[PDB]
Formats: C-alpha cells, sequence, structure tokens
C-alpha cells in the first residue's frame, strides 16, 4: 500500500497516491470530476476521475459499481480502459471514495480521410463493446476523445453545449420499438454527418421537434415499419403527422464522398432491424483504407447479471470495494 496526499482543487478534496503528481482539473460531470495528472511510475500523462458521491444512494451505489465493472472490463485500442483504481480508505468500513485512472486523451468531437479514420475507430470500438452485450446508449461527440495522432477512444461518460437528444435513435427516445445494439449506430450516423457538413444533423429543441427533424430526412414509417410500433400512443402520433417522403442522401450531403453518403443511408434507417451493425459497418467500402478483419477484435464475455439486482447501499458498496481490491493494472 502506497502513501497518499491531500489537496483542495475547485472546492472538491483530492486524496491520491504520490505516484500521481501535478493534478490539473480539466473537466466535470454528473457522476464525477476528472483531473489531468502525471504518473511517476509509467511516465505517462493520465486522467483521474473522482466519483462524486459514490455511495450516497442505492442508485449511486449501483452506478459506481457499474462504472468500475465496465472500465475494468474494457481492453481495446478504441475504448477507454482502467489504468488504475484506488481509494484513500484502508478498510471497507472507512471506504468512501473511488478514483478511476486512465489515459489522458486530448479533446472531443475536416477531410474525408479524417472522418474515415475517426468513424472507423468509433465502429471498431462499437464492434467490441457490442460484442460484450454492452450498449453505450448515449453516444455523442463528447464521449469521443481524440488525441493528436487522431487516435480515438470511446469514453464511458463525457465532460462539461450539446444536447443528448440530438444523437438518440428515435426508437430509444420515443420508446417506440424493440431496440438493440444498433442504437449506437444511429448516433455514429449523427456524428459522422456532423464531421462531414459541420452542422448538427438533427439539432432538435425537444422530443417532438427532434422527431420532426429525423423524419424530414428519413421519411415517415411506412406500412412495414408502422407494423412494428408497440405503443398505442406513438403509432397514433406518427400516423397523424403530415406524411414526409424519404430524402436522397446525396441531395442532403452534397459533394460528400459518395461512399460516405452510402454509409449514412445505411446507418440512418428508423427500422432497427434493418440498421447496419458495427461489425457490418467496418466492411463498408468507405473504410477500405483501414478495414482489417484480423484486427477488429471482439471482447471477453461480460457478466451484467448485476443489472437486474435490487441491493442495499452497503451491499453495492461492498461489491465495489471487492473490485478495487481485486484489480490488476495492465
Ligand atoms: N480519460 C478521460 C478524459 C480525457 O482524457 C479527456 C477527454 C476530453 C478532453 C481532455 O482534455 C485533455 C487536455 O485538455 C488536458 O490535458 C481529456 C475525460 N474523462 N476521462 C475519464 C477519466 C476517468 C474515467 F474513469 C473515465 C473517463
Amino acid at each position: 500500500r502506497p502513501t497518499f496526499y491531500r489537496q483542495e482543487l475547485n472546492k472538491t478534496i483530492w486524496e491520491v497516491p504520490e505516484r500521481y503528481q501535478n493534478l490539473s482539473p480539466i473537466g466535470s460531470g454528473a457522476y464525477g470530476s476528472v483531473c489531468a495528472a502525471f504518473d511517476t511510475k509509467t511516465g505517462l500523462r493520465v486522467a483521474v476521475k473522482k466519483l462524486s458521491r459514490p455511495f450516497q444512494s442505492i442508485i449511486h451505489a449501483k452506478r459506481t459499481y457499474r462504472e468500475l465493472r465496465l472500465l475494468k472490463h474494457m481492453k481495446h485500442e478504441n475504448v477507454i480502459g482502467l489504468l488504475d483504481v484506488f481509494t484513500p480508505a484502508r478498510s471497507l468500513e472507512e471506504f468512501n471514495d473511488v478514483y478511476l485512472v486512465t489515459h489522458l486523451m486530448g479533446a472531443d468531437l475536416l477531410t474525408d480521410d479524417h472522418v474515415q479514420f475517426l468513424i472507423y475507430q468509433i465502429l471498431r470500438g462499437l464492434k467490441y463493446i457490442h460484442s460484450a452485450d454492452i450498449i453505450h446508449r448515449d453516444l455523442k461527440p463528447s464521449n469521443l476523445a481524440v488525441n493528436e495522432d487522431c487516435e480515438l477512444k470511446i469514453l464511458d461518460f463525457g465532460l462539461a453545449y450539446v444536447a443528448t437528444r440530438w444523437y438518440r435513435a428515435p426508437e430509444i427516445m420515443l420508446n417506440w420499438m424493440h431496440y438493440n445494439q444498433t442504437v449506437d449506430i444511429w448516433s455514429v450516423g449523427c456524428i459522422m454527418a456532423e464531421l462531414l457538413t459541420g452542422r448538427t444533423l438533427f439539432p432538435g429543441t425537444d422530443h417532438i421537434d427532434q422527431l420532426k427533424l429525423i423524419l424530414r430526412l428519413v421519411g415517415t414509417p411506412g406500412a412495414e415499419l408502422l407494423k412494428k410500433i408497440s405503443s398505442e400512443s406513438a403509432r397514433n402520433y406518427i400516423q397523424s403527422l403530415t406524411q414526409m417522403p424519404k430524402m436522397n442522401f446525396a441531395n442532403v450531403f452534397i459533394g460528400a464522398n459518395p461512399l460516405a453518403v452510402d454509409l449514412l443511408e445505411k446507418m440512418l434507417v428508423l427500422d432497427s432491424d434493418k440498421r447496419i451493425t458495427a461489425a457490418q459497418a467496418l466492411a463498408h467500402a468507405y473504410f477500405a483504407q483501414y478495414h482489417d478483419p484480423d484486427d477488429e477484435p471482439v471482447a471477453d464475455p461480460y457478466d451484467q447479471s448485476f443489472e437486474s439486482r435490487d441491493l442495499l447501499i452497503d451491499e453495492w458498496k461492498s461489491l465495489t470495494y471487492d473490485e478495487v481490491i481485486s484489480f490488476v493494472p495492465p
């Protein structure tokens, strides 16, 4: 066990191991605050998220457990992974704080070769994630941390402007049909289109407007898709709206690489059974310059049985401590 040091930066208190020096506060969030930090052991710059209020409620307790379990499991070039996890607490009883340490990236979310590399990496990262039955579910430019090699990593959570709903698959925002992993692909689509044009594709001012903007482009659900809407409420809503034709995506993404536009038509379909998977998306002609199937690996199986559990603050708290204790750096 290493020795720690204390620090107040931005009204929040920080208790890290000496091995992490020069804490620079660089971003904040709903579930915590990230500091930049130099790691004396590896000689690398790293990020440190101190989870804010990790064990305040059953919802916080579970969430904290969830975050740790996922980062511990993520091992991939395009997905943010745990370099170190620690706590100033010397026992489970005192255990009140959780710090997560990962790589320092650079920034967030240009030429068609850039879009290609960036989107390639996101989709290489969603192939993996998706392979372990995980769905990012809130994929957006600010969970996409790039450095100057242009090298991408998917963040579990971003930093703090961009509305989440600007990037949500209709299905999982209007709760309107059975959803699958391909909710992230809708987002990648929305992200990809932004990189190409410079403009948010679906810059909606709320749920109803968002749906208006998506339908402008993609067209109202036809009889084959209306068929799969499970909500009495939403079928009503859709069918009542004034009917819109589907657009030619070349007329909307003009001068964009025709292969880029083909990938877009393939990602931005309402019918989540038709939508292109990550694994499929990589084999698209658009990525010819980077696609390599012997190097788009899948992930170890991931036990999310815990998601279906109702436990007590203290129990979750204990499982998390377990995961701190059971860590091994790479
Ligand atoms: N690794 C990162 C970053 C970054 O590296 C990052 C992201 C965007 C911008 C950014 O700025 C870097 C420079 O401005 C400061 O050196 C860093 C932001 N959050 N996280 C993160 C940390 C610990 C976790 F457990 C989970 C996620």
